[PDB]
């Protein structure tokens, strides 16, 4: 599944495939060849690209006879690799390199990828699918500040106040539990539609955390919620952020069901799934009182 | 002031003396030659300095002959690329001279060619006062911000002209709303700020009235000062800010550090940049909603 | 368990695994083969190793014949047996070293080791898998600090003055035992919240020691609690600075459960303890009556 | 004032006093030459002298040929290097290497400085003066712990509640400001005694945090202070650690007044008001309301 | 169980181990080839074996042929003589020596040592193990201080004046007997925490020395006792400055349970216990009336 | 002033005048020529010189050759372990010249090669103002008596700020105390100096306040001058360094010894030192503590 774009040279077009058998299957590996659309510039492809696939393997070899004799990588496979470092990040990007190519002199000291290879970078892919790092797209940042804003808040203040504020009148939490719903599709509009029919479905009665005047300048946290046992359900509306961020990744021109973001906004709805079950381990407070529902509807 | 990533080759030199000075003196452009820190390595502090520069001028030239074509070297193209998929297009510029025959990857796309200097120079003016995606999210922060409270509340009030604080329906004559941005961000995010400033002023809380019919949503709870509503707010997704700053420039190190407070005011003047355009991208919140960048 | 960094010349590769061998078993013998990581500087890699493990192995042999011939060891094995050394310690880096390499002439008259070796050094460093000293994260330092301000200073005070304070009500104190809860993993946020919850499931009455105005210049020491037998329970919450230092000690770009600080932040809970269970040993006043619950929740 | 350990190799001498000049006058820059103590082995010395020592610019310079030919700098440099590098920090070390000195491969593609290269490095050493890293004794780290167990907590206390507590009377505050009192010098049984004498000298009753009902696993903070406006200060009594950390820091068998030690001291107290100073700008309840009063008495 | 340091060449490793063998029970006979630490001077490791070290058997054989021919000892093993022998003294430090090995000048007319000779040697270190003099560990003199101080002075004065002051009031002294209370193990504080442990869990009611006006610069001396027969217990105070002058014999870098000072501390109170004892059965005035109690809790 | 010995070989003579006339002549500086007392040992006036020698500094040299070899003398080396192991590392020091191959059990450990002599001299002036562990507790006794005796008694007078006397409880308003060290030790130890000093002036006693709480602590009979308290003593533990010194330095002689009366004022003087020190080293026992040595 996880799409992965290995660019490399003309030339080295059985490598290529080799490389795309020795990671066969539950990856998507996705070759420079294919990675170009009709009409458009390749530097257009290749960030675009650069905004779609999860990973890179860039095979970097001896061509390209230079001058400053030195048997050098391709500039094409160097600008590649630049670019898909710079957006994604040394985590993400990765330089299969052979024997004596001579990466650039700023790719010095740095251990580059040298069959077993492809292994060990399988097993490093894997372990880079559990983290969840900062992107264009705001999925980890955005889950962060969910967590760290209404999450972490509305736990500790229950722990702390033992009830909810309900119209002005409160309730009591004997026994605290939320559970925070991921759309399985993110609309168009955001989520304030899917929001509001899920809310309508079920009770979710809308009560909000109780303050006190010991702090004025706190802001109460409306929620929906079912001595009372509570089923709080969230909906995450910072999603919202995302639908429109993904405009701004990929601007498109048509109006239509486009696999390529399809995939992107639901890879970006994995990523916060991950980041807040991640950050719900983290803190006590939420330690097994959160629990997060992926693709839902 | 705006920091501007130069870099070229370790024999090009007074090209970069001259594109300094052709640049002028109002922006701050460091060259590639002092941008690497002491016991780091180049590609760890060329990702620094994306992290850190704003915009790219690199200098593709006549550097290395290759196999009879005279590319320019491998590390200009390299960074180019890098800064290109780390800033963006418009972020990213390349000085190639007549003949470079720079990679095929980059042919039939537009690269400049001390008129052209200024021409580039134009282009950064543009530039600074538009807004990209950044990996960390200052312009997403803000749309989110707009789309999710700014817009949502002013609509709200515009609506029912009412707002609700312990149950009393109070009336909103006159609507107007102000956005205030710290000067500096909080370590803990704009939390204590928050609650200073709300102490300091009368900033009471109050929430927007929910109609029964509208079963799945929630108010907004702000804080506010038939009557004139003096609405003011702190935008707390300013606290994501701080975090994604570690998780963007992470470091060992406790103190003031110059490179941190630069990107850190830079995001929170993207913030408001992005937010003062989403203003007046809508009526509802035109006239109704004002930024105090840069408070106390 | 316990990560052992074994450095070695690339040329040295049979003696290494040779070591892993004599050593094999209940020991993590990571080579530095594998400690290097992709798109990394090597001196990045070898001083994060260094903040990981736990010990060091390095293997000094006859390499890089030198000019002052004599047979030197390598320039890679004395940089990173040097780095390792002033950042870990003697007592902690060892340098194996064949009959004649020709150590520098800053290692003079310090016997380094010379399979029985290997016998030997595992037995010393068992010895000093038993010892806690002071680290870059200060586990054994805060230890220190809560016992001589905190521990000592409560087992005295209740020792001397046969009363706790609560509520300024005084309570007679006729048998008299305190137990340290270390949290068996420490939140992002430090301990604040982990303490709350625990002591809210517990009875635990917030009490705090008694002091007396023939001494004006003395500090309270509040705590929690269940002619009243007393079973105090603290939660450390110095152990929150370790949970800040680790951010300083290895700071991460991405968010997710990582191993490394995991085993990290697990140790240093496992230092802390140690200590504390040494200093309860140590001072009458606390021999008996101070008890550590280690790996808690 | 600032002590520089600058270590060469017993040929390349004149360099060092070079560097000497270069580097000024208003820093003691200790040579190698005269860091070797009598009645020590060069290793022992030269770890004390990393613990002594707050920078270090080694020179790598063509000294000895080798066999990978190869015109490497001498063992000893490398080896130096790495232990200041491990002890110190990669920014409190740096490297001065001549055009061709082919240092260690782990160095390699790693920024090592090349009369201009040595004032360079004088403003990076300006540079790290007003940072503070994490120190094998606590310094920094404690101060962390300082600010957020008892300044910032202290400090959100008071703004949040305005009252704070006393025998049971809650009296109320009006405006707050609290002072960081650090001794001059640090007391042998830590700043127990201090404490006390400075509290009894000034006005300083005892007060403590006050604590609602709702937060039950919660302990306030009783301090020491002077609708009113508190005059609140305290001595951080964590400063008791710092002299436990010194000895296992800097243990010694002599019974005196050490320079050594005093200069180490110093530097650990100025590091710590310097971080709690750096820290208290760093968040807005504690910006204004908090002053330190570095060496006092 | 003795501590005995054997010290050879390292061509004499079979008459080492036979040494070792000849009086071989009830001593720990360490030889020079494990009392090396690893990645510590050889100088070091020596003076810290002269630390712990009991005695030493120290072997001179026919090597290091000399100029002034002539088979004098060896240069590691008479340095290692006169290390031993200036620290310990000729009571504690023997010199093995064969039939001619040339003993120093230094070494003139002094009888040495020439398998019956390791017999008379042993009869010897038992000769000595019954001796206790003054050492860097002030056990010895710290005994004689607290017996012609304490123990002599109360003995004295009760049998001259047939009264205690308890509270100011006068009670009558009929019977007398004391106990000298050595606990079984030091704190770092000292022995007032055990003390005060010890006097409030027995009655121990605190009366001190009577004294008169005929004698104006006379010192009373406070105690703890139960025509009454009075059981005074005393825990010597100045075993506090033991474990002071211990820190200052082997300053540790680590915290954690050290057998070799443990092993240490014990045997210093052991030697206060002998020394007691003995000046106990020297004088007339605590003939009988004074029992020592060692091995306490 | 300051004892040394010099040790050399019988060979390496002049070599000791010129260190000699190096160090000086404040100090002085005895050879091992004269060291050597009649109707006595070799070794056994050596150990004598330990005993009454302050530092070392012998002298190492390309004497007897060998074979494993230019060693020094089996005598030198003989002579520096045992002061080392007598002394310590720095109150002993071998001067080695450019090639003496010492032992390897003294390999790569710092020995020194005029310059030479006076950087000596300066560590010598070091160490004359720290204080080492010795053979007869003069040190240890004062850290004994500091942390027994004047850190208790000002910590409890800074504490209750009352002292009792016959049970009359008398208010300390003002604090300080004077430790009174005897120029010369007393056969019997300070006992009758202190009877004599205390007859003198009008020092009465007085004991530290014991509260009820602390069931298992004993108070402080001293000697003292809301009150101004003249408070001062003769630290007792003196009397056990009378002990000591034959323990230290038996003899079967009667009579006025210069090495004795050196060695016990010495011992008087690193008494005072360490708790001079020692009071400077806490702030409880800082400038409410002075120290009136050689008294009477
Ligand atoms: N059920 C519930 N969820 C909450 C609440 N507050 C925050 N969240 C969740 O936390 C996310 C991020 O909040 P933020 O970082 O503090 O940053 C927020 C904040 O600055 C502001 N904002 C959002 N909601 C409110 C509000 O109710 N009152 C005020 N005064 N500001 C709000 O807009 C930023 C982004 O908002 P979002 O896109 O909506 O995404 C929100 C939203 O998904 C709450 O009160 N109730
Ligand atoms: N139950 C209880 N535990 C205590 C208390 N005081 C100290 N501890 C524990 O001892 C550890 C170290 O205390 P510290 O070295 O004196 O160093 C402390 C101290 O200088 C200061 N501090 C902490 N609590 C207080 C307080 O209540 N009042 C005042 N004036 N200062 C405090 O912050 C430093 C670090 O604090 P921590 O990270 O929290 O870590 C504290 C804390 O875990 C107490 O009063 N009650
Ligand atoms: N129960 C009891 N034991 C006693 C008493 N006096 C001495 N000892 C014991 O005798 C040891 C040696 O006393 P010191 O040689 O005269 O040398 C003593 C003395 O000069 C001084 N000192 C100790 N206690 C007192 C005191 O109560 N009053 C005065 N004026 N000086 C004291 O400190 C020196 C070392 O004291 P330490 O380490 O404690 O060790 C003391 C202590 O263990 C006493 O009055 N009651």
């Amino acid at each position: 599944k996880k799409r992965i774009f290995i660019g490399s040279s003309s030339e080295q077009l059985t490598i290529l495939n080799e490389i795309v058998d020795l990671l066969g299957d539950d990856v998507e590996c996705i070759p420079w060849t294919d990675a170009f659309a009709l009409n458009k510039s390749g530097l257009d492809s290749l960030i675009k690209q650069t905004r779609l696939a999860d990973y890179s393997i860039l095979i970097a070899t001896k061509d390209d006879l230079t001058k400053q004799s030195l048997t050098k990588p391709r500039d094409n496979v160097v600008f590649e690799f630049g670019l898909f470092l710079g957006a994604a990040g040394p985590e993400k990007c990765y330089l299969i390199a052979e024997e004596d190519t001579d990466l650039p002199t700023d790719l010095d000291g740095i251990t580059v990828a040298k069959d077993k290879i492809v292994e060990s970078i399988r097993t490093h892919l894997v372990k880079i699918a559990e983290m969840s790092q900062l992107g264009l797209l705001p999925s980890t940042a955005l889950a962060i500040g969910y967590y760290n804003s209404f999450i972490k808040r509305v736990c500790e203040e229950i722990h702390g106040s033992e009830c909810v504020e309900l119209e002005g009148k409160k309730i009591k939490v004997k026994s605290f539990r939320v559970d925070v719903v991921i759309p399985e599709t993110l609309d168009d509009n955001g989520v304030g539609n899917f929001t509001t029919l899920y809310n309508k479905r079920y009770g979710l009665s809308k009560a909000t955390t109780c303050t006190n005047p010991a702090l004025l300048g706190t802001r109460g946290f409306p929620f929906h919620f079912k001595p009372v046992d509570i089923h709080l359900l969230d909906i995450p509306s910072t999603l919202s952020t995302i639908v429109e961020s993904l405009k701004l990744y990929l601007p498109s021109n048509q109006v239509g069901q486009d696999f390529d973001m399809d995939y992107l906004e639901m890879r970006e709805l994995e990523n916060f799934a991950k980041v807040l079950k991640y950050l719900i381990g983290r803190n006590a407070a939420t330690k097994g009182y959160v629990n997060v529902l992926t693709n839902v509807k």
